[PDB]
This record gives structure tokens, C-alpha cells and sequence, in this order.
């Protein structure tokens, strides 16, 4: 999937989001480096958290 800078994923109006970003899974469109910086765990570990917890973590981070 296409990747975009963290600031773009956090600070873009819904209508303006790049077509290649799943708005419900913005974390999948972060580079591996940005994912590591933002979440501090592997992508698999994050995916193993309950969906509601993934969402809650993302809300504070501007990625919900």
C-alpha cells in the first residue's frame, strides 16, 4: 500500500485524503520508521491488540 508522511495522515481533511489511504487504517500507510516512532511496537503486535484499543491509541495520535 502507498505510504505518506505522518503529518499528512494526521493533518488532512477527510475529503482531501490521498485516494490510496484506507481512512480506517491510516497506520498501514505510515513508513516502517514512522510506525515504529508513533506506536513503539511491531505492526503485528499492534494488530493483535483488540480493535477498540488500536482505535483508542490512534485517536490521541490524530490517526483515527
Amino acid at each position: 500500500l502507498e505510504t505518506f508522511p505522518l503529518d499528512v495522515l494526521v493533518n488532512t481533511a477527510a475529503e482531501d485524503l490521498p485516494r490510496g489511504v484506507d481512512p480506517s487504517r491510516k497506520e498501514n500507510h505510515l513508513s516502517d520508521e514512522d510506525f515504529k516512532a508513533v506506536f513503539g511496537m511491531t505492526r503485528s503486535a499492534f494488530a493483535n491488540l483488540p480493535l477498540w484499543k488500536q482505535q483508542n491509541l490512534k485517536k490521541e495520535k490524530g490517526l483515527f
